């Protein structure tokens, strides 16, 4: 680490370019509706909620931004790409009211929103498709989030696809969320990518919510002695410019030594304290500093500020990272929490306006009412001309892709709708699938495949020389490999599902990963994702708890549908046939990216077992697409019963369905169930609306549609949760569901399907039990299928082996 | 970053203690056993997997560590512990075997454990009790885990429950781990904490799994870097022992030179060719470095080997981290990959023998024979005289803690169990109850509340006075303070929650956090707390959708119990009085840590919504505990309706049960569900047993011996999937699930209660519903109850709003 003083000396400091006066009294207006705003809300008393203290220690910071450096969205590209601190929305919503972008009605509906003109608590896209563009409240994910996009825009450069060396990420982050491994994980990517597209500017009012960051230590030179080993520029913003004249006469250096030494505990106590205090305590630690303000007041000794306070001394350190390349640079600003805002951080609210000069008559306070600039006024005539300068107004959103893309017609993935010659995999239909893809003339170069490391163990070794590795495998190669990282290879796919609004340039990212580590390890960000209106492919390989058989606990993922089916607009499969894949993927490819435009992403199981692919059946396409579809009928006379099945074990249901009816003269109809998830989610809407029309003709679920009444019997490579979870639909009486509920172990994939009791054998003692309780045959049937089958009827539960 | 050579240079390194060439041949034999036991399961044509490159390039590190540094569990503390990485698990197994730890049988069956006498994959307590202790395989999660056992360690110490001085936490990385957020994200802790019993070791062998980590750059260079820049005593370990005279005779630091320029690509270049080519383009790049390597025969410059590969360099590491203090210590090991292997990383397997001088003859050479050291031997006598030395061997596990605790009965909880008389909310119960077992005199000190900085809102601040903050506020302090960490909060809990094994001395954590921010964020964390037999308490703070009504979409948490029920050992609940959670908290201290010693842990979710809190009823403990318990009857005359409930949806559902009283004469029976997923597994438990003993007597799931046949109607905070996931074992043939299916959005619990549809008004016309349909009543008296509660039934479904 460096002296615990501005990285600018003054003499390198450029001047300030705009009216300081002019721009303190906009500030001061923005201060003041945040403020208003999130009183309002308070006054209502409905638990709404609304932080203050945070955007003012930081409003100086942004109104810099806003003055001087940050580029709307426009016509060449998307502008700059700011990720908000989440809880200074306020503060935002401050100054697009001033800039009339919202009205007061909307500031009197901040956090309430449902009933359609209110402003959410932080930014969230897909409540606000128009205004937001990043979210960011959930601690953590913001900064990783902009280190991959501003890869990606480098990504999107190198490739041709789009100029966007006019764009600047900026992440604004607390110092308390840097505690966040997510949050600094990643900042040695930056320096390996040379990201001098990207700009972190921390927020060091050395406070967390409930306390300091680290009291008896310094939060700044921790920070500072990271990111400097990682390669990155550190600028640091200490000390406003009335320190200047200090630090320029203390020959002896003392002043630094003691800057140096104080804790971040110490320098919070000064700032609760007064000026005689700070006499006393910390120049009064030694002579030669004792000697420096002792022809100064107390009151001058207390007008000494923190650097982020000091509208030259930001921008200093912005105007200097803009100019820095071949590393990210990261700005430590310096900052009071609970700014201005006194002791407390009706009436009491006077002290603020006071303290920023707040044109509020004194006899209005109580109102509590927005301050406003009317057209012609200097300061109205300014804000505008200011931003007018930097293409328009931040943030906003466009929700839709303007141009037409010429996607590829189900009939271009022929091939795979077609019975396959060897024996493969849905993980290699996947890829024959993505192959498709990339000779579609429309959107070969608007694919971005992303891996996280294994890249053999998905077959897409392939691929590698044709359309090679991202590597400025160089600058012009296409697929992105993020190793063994996969919320990196995560952002990296958000960045990219969501170009298509934030650039405008749509792109279809397919990213391709061991499921276990999907939603499980990366959940928060595929919230995140849904929030930000993703549309892309997340692709879940080596799923299935007993396929990926030798693995283990660890590896073994029977669950991911559970996790998915929480996301809203994530949208599930669990496909058993290359035909399947193939027409799911290209239904997902027309759904969010021709003419619909809607704003979901989906979520593929894949396998890396191979076994007989055979040829789609006529007509099944549309049954492929809404989660099920009947398979075959096969005859037996004497019982009748039902069998579904997805992904893997789909064709030991079928295999059962075979044993039934050749040894027990068993018929049944076979499904295959492309997703379990859709069907329940269809089921729940019918039923909701028919409950709210109890007049009008009923809907019926789509599964209900497919299915008759005989007994049924559903297995799959998931918990019995992800089929049950239809069981509310399903119009037969008798519905039983056998699953992989429990830990993974390792095994032959025999031997797993035998303990998770999910193969044939328990398919059909499943099936010949439910015929057995209907009268339909001797209950001695089973028990002597159970034998045969050599089933242990007393080993225990395996969830809780 | 300094220079490309070893941090310790042969002048201070000490005389290596033990005898090389006898360890050699031990650890030649530990490499053959290795690789023989994934050959021979390969032969099996099981697709069983397993690595051996791996081991291969770190078991002369691993061996120096168990011939001299690791310290077995023993009387006074348990021992050493070591984070293996999970990859190189055949070569523990290996010298287990050699230690006569493990039989034959059990390495031939490696891979295969459904069965019961084999090993598993990779570390995995569940599967391996006695054997296993850290989960690893998972990458990223074995770094920040270690971090925190050894945080763990020094609070034990320091709050005089156990002295750990003598213990060092081992984690065992490989350097494309490294990328992994959580490997590098939480290191500037170890540095606040001064953890010098903690020891980083990064086996840079510079590849990952498809190709280098950084293959234009160098890997060492950069986490040297950052490493450093954290505060970490970094030592390299970059060459061997032939290397010391020539850098020694080097004088014009040529040689230093070459070796800082070279790069990750060009060193693995020469790892292929020959000692031809490497005085060529290395030595051959300078006439400097080629006098060096004149008098040099091709045969001595291949020779030249890297650090990781030298016992007398690697203990030189080993013994400065273990003097070390202050501070924490990395060790990064430069190694080959796939070394000694020739070939690949008959004739393979003869060259491997060769390579290493293995004992085995041309005529056993085709059976893939395990080596054995017979007694009396003199490679016998030495390994275990070395482990002897360090108390015994490793890894090793206990499953049970050994002490005798006297837990609080229920009635220490009474005032919990009388009706209030202030209106308070379950997390003020869950504040109240841990205030009860800190005066208990057996586990008041064992308690660790864990927090993630947010406390206040938790009403946690009442105990900061009482027990204090953890501060090595002093080093005495109970409470662990993680600040915006919840992966850390979630590692310190898994330490505690395990230390009952770990070091023989129970420790019961309460981890309360924001129940958003919880399975979804360090999901893949819980899954390993499973693994790992985890014992403790995870409170999902402010939960409910509707419940947190003003945070919105990143927060409102109607899906966490989804999470979690995919975890088998975790049991969950989500009560809606203060008597409940006494009796659900008081169940699992029993379970967990009385005479039963159960190997799970819970999940409750409590909530920051004030309400009136009844008394509990007679006799409700055993519901309570399975899961449901009939509050209350109401009389009606036109009709009877069952209504479930839980969390703080619960007082909603009795309001609909006056209001369908009331107003429409509709009876009902209205019960309290603390816990969908309880009786869902007790459900599914039942079914199966009901299947596999086809000739008894069919099991009624508890459920259904609790509820009866009318209607029901069941509404939650939570997506309707928590509810509907017991339908098929609730005895009536009518069961309607309201839920809060759909993303969160700011405002007024009652309008997002109207908005996701789960309010009074909703309960009343969903009940009504069931009776239309049913013919009890007519259907115009459903359309004009929606009517008459001014219900849109045309707006649009949540789940897409
Ligand atoms: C993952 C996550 N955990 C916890 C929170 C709750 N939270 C909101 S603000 C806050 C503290 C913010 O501190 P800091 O980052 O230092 O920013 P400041 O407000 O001081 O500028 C916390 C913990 C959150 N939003 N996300
Ligand atoms: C979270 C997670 N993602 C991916 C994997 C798959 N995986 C297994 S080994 C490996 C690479 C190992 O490379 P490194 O850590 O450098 O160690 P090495 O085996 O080379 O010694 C990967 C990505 C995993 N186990 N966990
Ligand atoms: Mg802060
Ligand atoms: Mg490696």
């Amino acid at each position: 680490i460096s002296n615990y003083i501005n990285t600018i000396p003054v003499e390198e400091q450029p001047e300030y370019p705009g009216n300081l006066e002019l721009e303190r009294r906009i500030r001061s207006a923005i201060r003041w509706n945040a403020i208003m705003t999130v009183l309002r809300a308070s006054k209502k008393d409905l638990e709404l909620g609304g932080h203050m203290a945070s955007f003012q220690s930081s409003a100086t910071i942004y109104d810099v931004c806003f003055n001087h450096f940050f580029r709307a969205r426009n016509e060449q590209d998307g502008g700059d790409l700011v990720y908000f601190q989440g809880h200074i929305s306020p503060g935002v919503y401050a100054r697009a009211f001033l800039e009339g972008r919202l009205t007061q009605e909307q500031l009197d509906n901040f956090r309430q929103e449902v009933h359609g003109n209110g402003l959410s608590s932080y930014p969230h896209p897909k409540l606000m498709p128009e205004f937001w563009q990043f979210p960011t409240v959930s601690m953590g994910l913001g900064p990783i989030g902009a280190i991959y996009q501003a890869k990606f825009l480098k990504y999107l450069e190198h490739r041709g696809l789009k100029d966007t060396s006019k764009q600047t990420v900026y992440a604004f982050l607390g110092d308390g969320e840097m505690d966040a491994p997510e949050s600094k994980g990643a900042i040695t990517i930056a320096t390996r990518e040379k990201l001098d597209n990207l700009v972190f500017v921390i927020n060091c009012n050395l406070q967390r919510l409930d306390g300091p960051v680290t009291g008896n230590g310094k939060i700044i030179n921790e920070l500072e002695g990271i990111f400097e080993g990682a390669g990155w520029n550190v600028i640091k913003v200490m000390w406003g410019s009335r320190w200047d004249e200090l630090l320029r006469k203390d020959t002896s250096g003392k002043l630094i030594q003691l800057m140096n030494e104080t804790v971040d505990g110490d320098y919070q106590t000064f700032k609760s304290k007064d000026g005689a205090y700070v006499r006393e305590h910390f120049f009064g630690k030694y002579p030669e500093t004792a000697a420096l303000v002792a022809d100064w007041t107390d009151e001058q000794i207390w007008a000494l500020n923190r650097g982020g306070h000091d509208p030259k001394k930001i921008y200093a350190a912005f105007k200097k990272a803009q100019e820095t390349k071949g590393k990210a640079t990261v700005i430590l600003a310096h900052t009071i929490k609970g700014y201005g805002m006194g002791d407390a951080a009706m009436d009491g609210v006077r002290h603020i306006r006071d303290r920023f000069n707040v044109p509020v008559s004194d006899a209005d306070i109580e109102k509590l009412p927005y301050i406003t600039f009317p057209e012609g006024s200097e300061e109205h005539t300014y804000l505008h001309a200011q931003r007018q300068k930097l293409h328009g107004y931040l943030p906003s959103r466009q929700p839709n892709f303007t141009e037409k893309l010429e996607l590829p017609s189900l009939q271009d993935f022929g091939a795979l709708l077609e019975e396959q010659s060897k024996e493969i995999s849905t993980t290699i239909a996947f890829v024959r699938a993505l192959n498709v893809m990339l000779k579609n003339k429309s959107i070969k170069d608007r694919l971005v495949p992303i891996i996280a490391d294994e890249a053999r163990t998905f077959g897409m070794e392939g691929l590698f020389r044709q359309i090679g590795i991202y590597s400025p495998e160089d600058e012009k190669g296409q697929i992105l490999q993020e190793g063994i990282n996969e919320l990196g290879a995560g952002c990296s796919w958000l960045a990219a599902a969501t170009s298509y609004s934030t650039n405008n340039l749509p792109m279809i990212p397919f990213y391709i990963y061991y499921s276990m580590f999907g939603f499980q390890r990366i959940g928060d960000l595929c919230w995140a994702a849904g929030d930000q209106q993703a549309r892309g492919f997340l692709i879940g390989g080596t799923s299935g708890r007993t396929t990926l058989n030798g693995e283990g606990l660890q590896h073994e993922d029977g669950h991911s549908h559970i996790q998915s089916l929480t996301i809203p607009n994530c949208i599930s499969y669990d496909p058993a046939y290359a035909y399947e894949v193939a027409v799911i993927m290209h239904d997902g490819l027309e759904r969010m990216y021709g003419e619909k435009q809607e704003n979901v992403y989906y979520y593929i199981t894949t396998l890396n077992e191979n076994y007989h692919m055979p040829a789609m059946p006529e007509g099944a396409e549309e049954g492929i697409r809404k989660g099920i579809y009947k398979l075959e009928t096969i005859e037996g006379s004497k019982g009748k019963v039902q069998l579904l099945g997805s992904g893997s074990i789909l064709r030991h249901v079928r295999e059962a369905a075979e044993i039934l009816a050749k040894d027990y003269g068993v018929g049944s109809d076979v499904y295959s169930v492309t997703s379990f998830t859709e069907l329940a989610r269809d089921g729940q809407d019918c039923e909701r609306w028919n409950m709210l029309h109890p007049l009008e003709t009923p809907r019926v679920p789509y599964i209900a549609q497919v299915m008759n009444d005989a007994p049924a019997v559903a297995s799959t490579d998931y918990m019995k949760l992800f089929a049950e979870q239809v069981r509310t639909y399903v119009p037969a009486d008798d519905y039983r569901v056998l699953g992989t509920d429990g830990f993974g172990r390792s095994d032959s994939r025999e031997n797993l399907r035998h303990h998770f009791e999910v193969d044939a054998s328990y398919v059909v003692v499943a099936a010949l039990g439910e015929l057995a309780k209907r009268g339909e045959i001797d209950k001695k049937v089973v028990a002597d299928a159970i034998a045969k089958f050599n089933i242990d009827a007393d080993k225990v539960n395996p969830r809780l082996a």
